[PDB]
């Protein structure tokens, strides 16, 4: 009974777009910080995030708490205004802290990347605060982008973007995409507890490190995607 959490309110082809995209990554997120809606919303975070001392501070401006979630792909739950709050207010180091006593990973990452609880007023100084979540914005951008076309190279990129942060089976079921990203490429509607000892034997969590082995990974995922979905 893992604490509940404000769901979500408000051919060979696909393995072709994805290399396309993942080849010139740089071209591709380059483009994008340049769409308008990217530049102009980067720009008001980049200026005013440094000025962000408290969980209140940060709260207190809509805009950058939408800047936030976005980029941590909690954009629909938003609207859970009282529950982001907590969340961060017990930071994500302790490992008795709420949000590593959820399911849904993605809060943990919020609360690594806007650390009031451990860091304090020195919170919004770090890379993972402005440098980081400027980044990811840009990235969950460019995916929700392509997956508005081809939902499973969306998942293909964000694979291999939150690859690494894999470690534990556990750590791949934690996220809607990443297990479904894995439930396609072995074919399978599972939804037992112990499937990921079942993904730890039928898969070795700690190759999913490297940047290579993950590629070919997607390889049979893209086209394992393109079949089960034309």
């Amino acid at each position: 009974p893992p604490s509940p959490q404000p769901v979500s309110h408000k051919v060979t082809s696909t393995y072709t777009s994805y290399r396309l995209i993942s080849q010139d990554i740089g071209k591709s997120l380059e483009r994008v910080s340049k769409q308008p809606d990217v530049a102009r919303e980067t720009e008001y975070y980049r200026e005013k995030i440094g000025s962000v001392k408290s969980i209140d501070d940060f709260m207190a401006d809509t805009r950058l708490y939408n800047y936030a979630l976005k980029a941590h792909g909690l954009e629909d739950m938003a609207y859970a205004k009282a529950f982001i709050r907590k969340v961060l207010t017990e930071g994500a180091s302790d490992k008795n802290a709420f949000a590593n006593k959820l399911s849904d990973n993605r809060y943990a990452e919020l609360a690594k990347s806007l650390d009031f609880a451990g860091l304090g007023a020195a919170a919004t100084a770090t890379e993972a605060a402005k440098s980081g979540v400027i980044g990811n914005y840009a990235r969950q951008t460019l995916e929700q982008e392509a997956g508005d076309d081809n939902n499973g190279v969306r998942l293909a990129l964000y694979f291999e973007r939150k690859a690494p942060t894999i470690k534990s089976g556990l750590d791949f079921l934690a996220d809607d995409a990443l297990a479904q990203v894995f439930r396609t490429t072995f074919n399978l509607a599972a939804d037992v507890d112990k499937q990921a000892a079942l993904i730890e034997k039928s898969i070795n969590i700690k190759d999913l490190q490297d940047p290579e082995k993950v590629g070919k990974l997607l390889e049979r995922f893209t086209i394992m995607w393109e079949m089960q979905n034309p």
